[PDB]
């Protein structure tokens, strides 16, 4: 179980580590719905490095809200204009389910 | 590793146990977003089942989108009525993370 070990190695401190997997899923929602940008990829890892960092489901979700929150202040968006993100929640429960499955099958 | 025991002891033929799981996920989504349901004791009992029974987060899924087309359905929805439906990707999510908090705490 590299799940054990990684448990057992992961830091007091996930800050840094927090910090990387904001940053890859940032990458993961810009490319999402767009063909020809591989988001198979940053998907993976940013599952290889939460599974790795031994975060939370919790943790996922928050940074997935905080990025949302991010998105809409960088782009401005007002009100009812917040909805064009909604989609996003399909990326969610795309990363969630990706990372389910990495604990499932070993 | 119950996981692996589960996994030992599942049956070739799953349709029984995904019969169940249909009908758990159904009271989930009919108790989801109300108070004074118990919507919490319906989602674990799903999750423990779906665990028992060693699904995939594929066949997650498609229990959702199988019960979605099915309250269409019986409500007779129609083209931009369906939209009524669209928060319970609220509680896909919340049963996928639920699954898997359960295989990483265990």
């Amino acid at each position: 179980s590299t799940a054990f070990f990684f448990r057992r190695m992961s830091p007091a401190d996930k800050r840094k580590l927090l910090d990387e997997l904001r940053s890859i899923y940032r990458t993961i929602v810009l490319e999402y719905f767009n063909t020809d940008a591989k988001v198979n990829e940053r998907i993976d890892e940013f599952v290889s490095k939460a599974f790795f960092a031994d975060i939370s489901v919790s943790q996922v979700l928050e940074i997935h809200v905080e990025l949302m929150d991010t998105f809409s202040k960088q782009l401005k968006l007002e009100g009812r204009s917040e909805d064009i993100l909604l989609d996003y929640r399909l990326t969610l429960i795309d990363v969630i389910a990706h990372l389910c499955e990495m604990y499932r099958r070993s």
